[PDB]
């Protein structure tokens, strides 16, 4: 007779759960014709190489395959607390087929098909580079595409992320579903080489204080924080001695990520279309911080690319109202059997622990995986490298000098510690 909260019983709290989704790139004009070269806008020009309903390599994605993505999430029969969609909605066409009002109107396409598909469901949007007209240039000051993202993201946010979003494409919101959580989406648009609106500024909509001033916030209140952005921290892991964001800004940004890395239980990132891992360390080696970046839904590539992704969704797993990283889920669907028999199966193509027999997704874990990965024909890495593209192509290999580059980039986010790498291994 004393009104005390009902304990709950001596099992095991269930796993948290939420999905990350990335790089839908919708081309509306997607459609079967026989002149291969009509089948979409973003192949400019080229024939498609063997299209079906799906989409194609040669293609961005089909209304079709972004609404089964969304579908599979919907009928999984995974429980999830939240998702996180880190941007690029429109395709890769030319910036005259292209606008403002367009690029809004695919925005807003997408939005709306999630809250749709999912109207109880917390989701935690990203701005991509491809999300603004022209595309890359995103703006220092507000814009009617920061204004119409926020509007449009309004459901899934409060008043304070709505302001600075409208102000600069960021934002922070402390998670509903997850007390003592809190997303901090960038716009590291804005450190994107392309973009010309950013060129020799120090601190490009003041994203670095106001990042500095949530992280030290967050420490004091004891949360934990999850980093989600468009572009990725770090090296390309195809391409030597390439910053994926200019390297003033990737410096700067990882400083920031090491001095509050205890506060920071996880990095997601899209833009690469690719599954990767990095470990953020310390100069001398020391993990700290653990690195996702999703593979894209578009399998889009360029003519003179030789592989490409499937299209991919994936699932994170993490303890309860303490955030660590336990698992990852990585589906995808084998576009060519899906287009050959004119059905879907999305499907599991790995889980992260059984895959690579870690214990977990902690900075030590990952490190420990990644030595593994260097030693001279790794089995891991084997496995690796075939996942970097969705298991695009399983007879994909990996020379000595491409291994070199994937590997370094795994390991070494700043520049100091990537170009020994190098000294020491190409
Ligand atoms: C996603 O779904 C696709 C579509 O099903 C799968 O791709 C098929 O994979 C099968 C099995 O690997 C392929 O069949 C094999 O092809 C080998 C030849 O490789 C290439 O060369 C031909 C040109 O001659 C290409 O046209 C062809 O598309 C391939 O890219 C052959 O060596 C195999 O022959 C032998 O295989 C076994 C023995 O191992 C026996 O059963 C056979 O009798 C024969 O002895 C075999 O034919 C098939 O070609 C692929 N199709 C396409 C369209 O690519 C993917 O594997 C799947 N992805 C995942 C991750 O599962
Ligand atoms: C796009 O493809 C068309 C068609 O290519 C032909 O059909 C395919 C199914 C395949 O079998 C190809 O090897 C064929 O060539 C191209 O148009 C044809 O190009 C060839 C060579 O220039 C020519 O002999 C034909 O007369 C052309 N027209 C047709 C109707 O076949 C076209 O060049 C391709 N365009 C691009 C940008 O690649
Ligand atoms: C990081 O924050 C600490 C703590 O400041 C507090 O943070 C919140 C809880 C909020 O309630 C603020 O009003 C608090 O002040 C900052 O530490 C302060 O530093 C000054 C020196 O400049 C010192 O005089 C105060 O006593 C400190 N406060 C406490 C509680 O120790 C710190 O400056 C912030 N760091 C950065 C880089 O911004
Ligand atoms: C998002 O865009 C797609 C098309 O690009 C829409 O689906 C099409 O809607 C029109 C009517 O508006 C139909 O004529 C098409 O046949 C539909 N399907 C396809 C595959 O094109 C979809 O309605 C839009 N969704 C939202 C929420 O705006
Ligand atoms: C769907 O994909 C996977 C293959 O990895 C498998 O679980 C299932 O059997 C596939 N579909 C059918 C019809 O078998
Ligand atoms: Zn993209
Ligand atoms: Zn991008």
């Amino acid at each position: 007779h004393k009104l005390v909260p009902l304990a709950p019983a001596d099992r095991a709290p269930a796993v948290g759960q939420f999905w990350h989704v990335t790089d839908l790139h919708l081309d509306p004009t997607y459609h079967i014709t026989d002149d291969r070269t009509k089948v979409c806008a973003s192949s400019k020009g080229a024939n498609a190489s063997n299209p079906g309903p799906f989409g194609d390599v040669l293609c961005d994605s089909p209304y079709q395959l972004i609404l089964s993505a969304f579908d599979f999430i919907k009928n999984s029969g995974q429980e999830a607390s939240f998702m996180i969609w880190t941007g690029d909605s429109p395709p890769h066409v030319p910036v005259p087929e292209l606008s403002t009002g367009t690029v809004i109107k695919v925005i807003t396409n997408m939005t709306m098909t999630v809250q749709n598909l999912f109207p109880n469901l917390q989701v935690f949007p990203a701005l991509g580079n491809h999300d603004y007209w022209p595309q890359d240039q995103l703006p220092i000051v507000t814009s009617k595409v920061y204004s119409a993202v926020a509007d449009l993201w309004k459901p899934w946010l409060g008043e304070e992320a709505i302001s600075t979003l409208k102000k600069g494409g960021f934002y922070s919101q402390k998670v509903a579903s997850n007390p003592g959580l809190r997303i901090i989406s960038l716009n590291t648009n804005l450190y994107y080489g392309p973009n010309i609106m950013t060129l020799n500024k120090t601190d490009p909509a003041n994203q670095f204080e106001w990042l500095e001033n949530t992280l030290n916030s967050s420490l004091w209140n004891k949360e934990k924080v999850y980093i989600i952005a468009h572009v990725p921290v770090g090296y390309l892991p195809y391409a030597t001695d390439t910053p994926a964001i200019r390297q003033y800004y990737n410096e700067k940004l990882l400083d920031i990520f090491r001095r509050y890395s205890s506060v920071i239980a996880g990095q997601f990132y899209g833009h690469t279309h690719r599954d990767s891992l990095m470990v953020l360390s310390d100069k001398n080696g020391n993990p700290l911080n653990s690195v996702f970046v999703a593979p894209a839904v578009t399998p889009v590539k360029g003519v003179l690319q030789k592989e490409t992704n499937n299209p991919g969704v994936r699932l994170f797993q993490y303890k309860p109202g303490d955030y660590t990283l336990l698992d990852m889920v990585q589906y995808y669907l084998n576009l060519t059997e899906a287009n050959l028999k004119g059905e879907s199966n999305w499907t599991l193509e790995y889980v992260l622990t059984q895959a690579y027999s870690v214990a977990d997704l902690q900075p030590k874990s990952l490190y420990a995986l990644v030595q593994q990965f260097a030693t001279k024909d790794s089995k891991q890495f084997l496995k690796y490298y075939h996942y970097y593209f969705v298991s695009y192509d399983s007879s994909a290999t990996c020379d000595q000098h491409c291994k070199t580059l994937q590997v370094c980039a795994i390991m070494n986010l700043d520049s100091m510690s990537y170009d020994d790498c190098l000294k020491q291994h190409l």
